């Protein structure tokens, strides 16, 4: 009766699409850990990204956020878990991710569960949101309230 | 601490690919129910299919098998659950299934978790196994031992 | 004057279809919605029923009209002095079978096909899936036009 | 020494199919076109007719022969002392369904499958789409082998 | 009255691109080819050069004009009193990445995108692949617009 | 005599690559494995190292030889009196970027490309993913040829 999953990504910044995945993971596993990737060139620092996710998931009691580095399967196994949950928008997303999933299962016995993203956000990604905002487009309805204002300031 | 998922399909007959999904589901949820579809023209009767799955999952203590009919989301919700787990082989599998997943979430709040099939069975399906066996090809390594002998008798 | 044909079986018309109609009507001087009469496979609604449901939902599009069609689509298109088809695409897989036919239509009759990307909210709906779910009791009121939902429940009973 | 089988129902053979035959014949010492018949569902054309259309279009390929068969393709191939199959592909879609059979065929009989990207001009023309379009009067005269076109119109009338 | 913008970097324009321009020009009263420049990364050709190659290949399309721009495409489109974009697609792959931008563009500015399946003969020739192949001496003389080919060889040498 | 070229960077060669080599060597009279020298992007192993690893793993294929290549692939192929390329495909997405290049190669030089479906067991392996996983400590001994694994661990240290 002690199930759990890791939700990995760069989350730079977290989108409503990502939040939806976290909420859906947290509804089906006893414990969910969001793993924010540290990579040796982002718009937000790892601490900022972690902050934004915490503010948006405060209503999820069984969820926590941490930074991670190195092999994802090492992160997962060091926390006593062996499941990863990720959202997918399209069939080519699946193709990219299936390779990694099968590799992760092979080298460390860690399984991967995919969820279809909510339809209203089939077209949102952190990068497209950032690009559009940079050139003055309105992305307020695609980012959580926590994120949107902080994104404004970053470009200002 | 009471999580659970439904694994649906026709399973006519169950393959090593399907068994792999069941095992992977049973490792990550407290309760797993395999739902064998009843449809008003199969090679195996629903009771036969149920039998074959039970024989192959006897080492999975938190798994049970039932027949189901009608809307899948009704089956799931009547058992107090709200998650479906299905395997995917390819990106077009994803496309087909994403539609159904989003519809199921919309009409009944039931979520769907997909897993990538084990690589060794990327090409197995119940139908191709049956077709090849019908024309005399050897499909013994693709079906569980329970199924293979029973499939022989069915064509004999 | 410019123009396009929006073909389909529309049995029944979905909110996704309506989105396509509106986008076409916004960009072409005239739009004809062509409702396929399939003499082999009949569906849930008669073609007259399908036409009235579409007309109800497109009452505010003065440059769009609705007609039944039969047989080769590119003949229907050409006979009306047009040579463009507008269709929705929900995903990459829609693009695939649709692509072959688009190529065929261009080659056999010089008729162009324009695809538009479905609105995200209704991307998973299809006439077939809406009917299947409704038949077995599911709630599809948010996925179907007002012109359709109540009529749909009636045919099921 | 080397050899490949090019299988299909070829009902009728298309320009795409012929492209594949030519490319296979260029790269293997011998090529057998296998016309695979379903003994249960008669197609548009009889086996004799399918073979004659293919032979008429491949008269310039001296290392190619045409034979019919049924049942497991890998048995047809191995009975000829071969163990390669050559087929065309147009899309990622095609590759996905063909990959399954190719992997199965390798698994059960050790038979390899080589895929080739078909020439783009006529790749979209499948046997079924051509028949469908021709059935409803579409002009497919430029889209099919000369050995096929009028024979196809003859059947339809 | 009606109008569409056909956007791209066109570095260089391809036969595929030109197919799209022609089809857009056939179905809309006016068409603007938008040559969108990255003010940070200079391509192979300058803006003047990109425009000249396009104009040379579209001299027979009287309702088409060519203009450069930068930044958000939807701003370029709306500043011209338009709200449609026309682009080509070759694969389900293309449609998937373009669907994202199309949906974003509809969301932020109400601008529609119409996709057309490009003519199959030359669909595989992208600007980048042509440049790559030409850079290493591959014969691309039959695969590119006459306004482009020797200009491209000139740049590479 | 028949023949084909199996091109790649093979940095390092995988069990998937070896499967392709073996299948090619079984069906063509001669096979040349062409190891790309990329003067811009250097990799983990030198080309001489890559060649010796492949030679070790193909020691029992007498009709296969291994050579370095640079520049346009179809020149390498033609210069050796061949006009066929054999490559592996793992999925529908591999088919997509590979398809464009296959078309290009056929058009600019008349060189055919044959694709073979990867064996299922190793479908998720790629040189890049194997290196990435190995760098960060993961266990890839079952995914790589004997000629490679120990040498790989050496370069990482
Ligand atoms: O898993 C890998 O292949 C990998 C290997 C090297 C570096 C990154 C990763 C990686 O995939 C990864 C992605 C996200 C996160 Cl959150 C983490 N993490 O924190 O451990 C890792
Ligand atoms: O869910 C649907 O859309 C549906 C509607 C009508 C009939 C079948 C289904 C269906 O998808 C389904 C599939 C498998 C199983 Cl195991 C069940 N089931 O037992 O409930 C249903
Ligand atoms: O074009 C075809 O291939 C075809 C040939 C026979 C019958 C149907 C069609 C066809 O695709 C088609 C589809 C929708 C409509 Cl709405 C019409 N129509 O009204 O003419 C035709
Ligand atoms: O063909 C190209 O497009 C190309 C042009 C420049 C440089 C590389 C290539 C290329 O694709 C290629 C790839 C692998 C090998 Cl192994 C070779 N080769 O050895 O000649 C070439």
């Amino acid at each position: 009766s002690m199930t759990g999953a890791v939700c990995p990504g760069s989350f730079d910044p977290v989108t409503l699409g990502h939040l939806d995945v976290f909420e859906r993971a947290a509804a089906q596993f006893d414990e969910v850990i969001v793993a924010v990737l540290i990579n040796p060139a982002g718009m937000f620092t790892v601490d900022e990204r972690i902050e934004m996710i915490r503010e948006s998931t405060a209503d999820l009691p069984n969820l926590r956020v941490e930074s991670g580095q190195g092999l994802l399967v090492d992160f997962v196994r060091e926390r006593g878990l062996n499941a990863i949950v990720k959202g997918l928008r399209t069939g080519t997303d699946f193709e990219y991710e299936l390779q990694m999933a099968q590799m992760n299962k092979h080298i460390a016995g860690v399984d991967t569960f995919f969820v279809a993203t909510a339809p209203a956000y089939s077209f949102v990604s952190s990068s497209l949101a950032k690009e559009v905002a940079t050139y003055g487009g309105d992305v307020s309805a695609l980012l959580p309230a926590s994120v949107h204002q902080r994104l404004l300031g970053k470009l200002r």
